[PDB]
């Protein structure tokens, strides 16, 4: 990453082996859960595109997901290059050139250009865009990985309310719909799909249903 | 989390993967118990709101408890915004704009603004406020995860007094209704639910009896 | 490996035992997978040739592969000597001599000479050159360790498309070819060798369909 | 209503007996189907609040729905009066006073004041606001008359796709959800709730599914 020295320049620092070891361990042990995206965004903070490419290449197995992620990165780079013209010709000294999409991806550049783009005035953050693209790809992957849909969740007769709401909120975290649709479904289908007894309990609870009130009502 | 240097000043530092791993392990292995709040308060001392949002989003499973915590944080942020309205217009050069209720959580503010808020003159403790909110949410969560009520405790004819008092104090620390009510309960409900033989052995010592003699009476 | 030391003066820091243990463990646990190349390139960032020699000697087993690696390093050194001839004569007092192939391979070059060649201005990229050589050797080794040819990858009658595409892309990544050859192969070989039941499904989608469309088509 | 005379001043005109008879007939004949709101907005065009109150009072029966509509009008008037201050004191000639909520409701005003507020420069759409309130009330009413919910629609084994989608779109028109959430519903649940045969048919059809191609595929 790029560690900021205390009262000094933001010196570049190679990714420690601990970061990559934790990353390969989590991607091996936990497969592709919704939370891995937060842990990936946590481990890689202020990292150059070279660091992110190293973190992605170290992943072993699940090569279909890696190919989908690379295809998503390619689509985002194509869109960026289409909606942003690239200048050429002689460039004034002390000012880096226009970052290209294939260049903002880090596939057609070295570490020096990335460090220069992340140190210019005003700063042009390549890391926060390449990480955004990787997060979009990982979101597509975790959506693809979800085994069951959100509309097809039904509580079992003996399965309690806690396990049902756990599965429901997990699938909701895996869902791809917009945030307003997410609020709509978590407002309606939660009580609209419960078991009939606690369904009538929550109907007696009426409007303004709040999760803690629901779980305190369905007790026993 | 910020860390002091040799000269005495503090600056942002990337969150250690060991802290995240330990937190995820203690959350999953111990699930929810009264001894998760001290561990959380010790793990994230001086952590920025981004680090706390990381430590909360990283908790896979038990999504209902995390949603309860999110709702509690939302209510606390709304109350903070109601009690402290923010001023409009241009801000003074020597002062940074005060955070709103939602920005205390760090949901709509970058990390540099959090660092500036925490190391300002005078410093603004956004991290401590959000930690207090998260601790209150975790208290409500461990309240919900309480298996049984305090009144239903009745020692079995064969269940030893040690296991009875262990279960009693476990669900009592998990109750947290108050502190003086706890002091009255440990006098009345502890003596009221003993097995008849050891019950009258405890009654032989009167209400002035302490816990040590209380247990060594039924001991052996 | 040398590292930027406060302030701005690179000094030699010997290789840490934990890095060597991590390398030995990754070579023991993962054998010779395609991903090791990135793990090796990330474990030895900016390493002197002596450190890379240490990391190649600390390997246990696979002596045949290490012999191919050493022979390819020798071949690369011979080609470097044939392309970059070294003139004999007394050296300048302030500037270092141009290294030979044996000086790059760390065989006859003392640690002080390598530290000089690295920290001098302008720097001599001996570390990156030796890393390129070792990476070429590791590519040779991982392309040799391929159990079956990419042309032999065929799906079983009931083997799900998931494992089929996973194994196919793994063998394709282990295989060696230009990128355009891979672009042609992923379009000519992937759909043909699939199971007929899902082969009809992939054919119904279209020839130029992406991976995610086919994967969600034969999903389940 | 207020018919605009040809190349002349707009003249007030009493509501036509034909209009009122058509209104009471459609109410009596079709109860409260989702099209009564468009037909009401069609019949009542440019009408004063007196005309709208007459058109509402001529309705016979469904007194619960009428009381709910009056309560909705009262709530809208209360909100208007709360978010709009009312001026008092001497008023300049040729300029009408501030219209209160009870006046825009037509319960405390007269036809002269309504025509004055509808002829002022700039005009104040008292009729267009009272009609908006009546449409909100009629929407609440038609939502209350909805026999079944939208999430609980399932196609019968023999009931054809045409009848299924007819019922589905009728319930969707009756639904109260926002238009942004309304789209996702008709995109997903339509194909997610059909019979298995045409469900697999539309799944083979894949994305970009439109109603025309869906119905041409589910033929026979």
């Amino acid at each position: 990453p790029i560690v900021q020295n205390i009262q000094g320049q933001m010196v570049h620092q190679a990714i420690s082996p601990r970061t990559l070891n934790a990353w390969v361990k989590v991607v091996e042990e936990k497969a592709f859960s919704p939370e891995v995206i937060p842990m990936f965004s946590a481990l890689s903070e202020g990292a150059t595109p070279q660091d992110l490419n190293t973190m992605l290449n170290t992943v072993g197995g699940h090569q279909a997901a890696m190919q989908m992620l690379k295809e998503t990165i390619n689509e985002e780079a194509a869109e960026w290059d289409r909606v942003h013209p690239v200048h050429a010709g002689p460039i004034a000294p002390g000012q880096m050139r226009e970052p290209r999409g294939s260049d903002i991806a880090g596939t057609t550049s070295t570490l020096q250009e990335q460090i220069g783009w992340m140190t210019n005035n005003p700063p042009i953050p390549v890391g926060e865009i390449y990480k955004r693209w990787i997060i979009l790809g990982l979101n597509k992957i975790v959506r693809m990985y979800s085994p069951t849909s959100i509309l097809d969740i039904r509580q079992g007769p003996k399965e309690p309310f806690r396990d049902y709401v756990d599965r429901f909120y997990k699938t909701l975290r895996a869902e791809q719909a917009s945030q307003e649709v997410k609020n709509w479904m978590t407002e309606t289908l939660l009580v609209q799909n419960a078991n009939p007894d606690c369904k009538t309990i929550l109907k007696a609870l009426g409007p303004a249903a709040t999760l803690e009130e629901m779980m305190t009502a369905c007790q026993g």
